[PDB]
């Protein structure tokens, strides 16, 4: 029997949207009938925060696809990428012409300067160019509009992930692969949402291991946990 | 261990509502984990069925406030007052002004034409009267705008429930008792959601007894029933 609930979600469902009230609803009953509830969510903590509505309480969540975890307002684990990792991976990237986002646990996702014009020159046309999803290309012009902080070196800071992504086909095939090899020596694991794109995380890190730490935070276990959404 | 989930909703959640997806989509994963999902619901099967959007799936319906079930699109209960009791009631209303909407099971909710200068009278002001609530005011209005069908005499046919109204709190509170006092001679179960209201259905007939028949239907146990919604 079930003991926890994760909802996967973006948060948008919980804004405007007249259907965050009944789902902030929900959650309040389900607690109150003594389930723990959980969000899972691939925004950051701070993010989630500011969509979801006022008084909206859930047990914990866990963000940035499962390398952050809060209890309370508290941090219980945050799993980043060293340093030299970030460092290596945007300069494969950068010498490849592989736009690139880098992501803090805390603040915008960041970029080099010097790869701008050249980032913004990958999805410059309106139409999505060759065959890469309507989404994906509008994910990245939105991006360029206005989520990107262009820094002029990268700051020392954690960092949840890096993504990665180019309209040449044979260009991110393989350098996703070279990733891959480097999987135990930079140690990360390599996912990617579309053939398009890549994203480094620190190793045996994702959404799932970010379950199974927040249920063991409140000692439940996996066949007590009920996961849906997203 | 639940082996059934019932969502209580009015149905809006489902409608250009970018949450109408994640909702089909969290039942969907539900019912493929082996849970059998059911709405419950004050609308009718035929208003709720036009606006969930294309391929939304559940086990059941419970529609009219219980008083019908649905299952693969066949009616499994359809608890109607009596033609006497509808009569009744109606005249009793008629005769102390107060404002009345009788449900068919299909088809809009109606009252007498005769009765038609009184009841938009009583409601003509924009501005909520004698304390009535605001919610309850716009529903009056937006019923009276278009939702009723204004009949020469009442249609012969199935009846779900009767809705009672008036700003006159005494008149009212005096006729919701009136109903009671009548509850076993008309064989119908009095309910309110206001101090401004009433509602008539057959005798021992709610939400509840909806979902009891309906997961006695599925061979579920009560303790093995989860209920979240509205």
């Amino acid at each position: 029997s079930i003991k926890a609930i994760f909802l996967d979600m973006d948060g948008t469902i919980l804004h405007d949207n007249t259907a965050s009230g009944y789902t902030k609803e929900v959650i309040d009953q389900l607690r109150a009938k003594g389930y723990k509830v959980f969000l899972a969510t691939g925004r950051s903590y701070a993010e989630i925060n500011q969509l979801v509505p006022k008084g909206f309480t859930v047990d914990g969540i866990i963000s940035s696809n499962g390398t952050s975890g809060e209890v309370k307002a508290h941090n219980i684990f945050r799993h980043s990428l060293t340093q030299e990792a970030v460092n290596k991976i945007v300069q494969l990237a950068q010498q490849q012409h592989i736009y690139y986002e880098v992501f803090p646990f805390e603040g915008q996702r960041l970029a080099l300067q010097q790869d701008e014009s050249w980032m913004r020159g990958m999805v410059r046309e309106e139409e999505p160019q060759n065959n890469v999803g309507i989404s994906e290309w509008r994910s990245r012009k939105d991006a360029l509009k206005g989520k990107i902080n262009w820094v002029k070196t990268l700051p020392e800071t954690s960092y949840s992930k890096i993504y990665l992504f180019t309209t040449d086909l044979a260009q991110i095939t393989q350098f996703r692969q070279s990733l891959i090899d480097q999987q135990l020596s930079l140690n990360i694991s390599v996912s990617n949402s579309s053939r398009f794109n890549a994203e480094t995380m620190a190793y045996g890190v994702d959404k799932g291991s970010g379950i199974a730490e927040m249920i063991a935070h409140f000692g439940i276990q996996q066949q007590e946990t009920l996961v849906i959404g997203d």
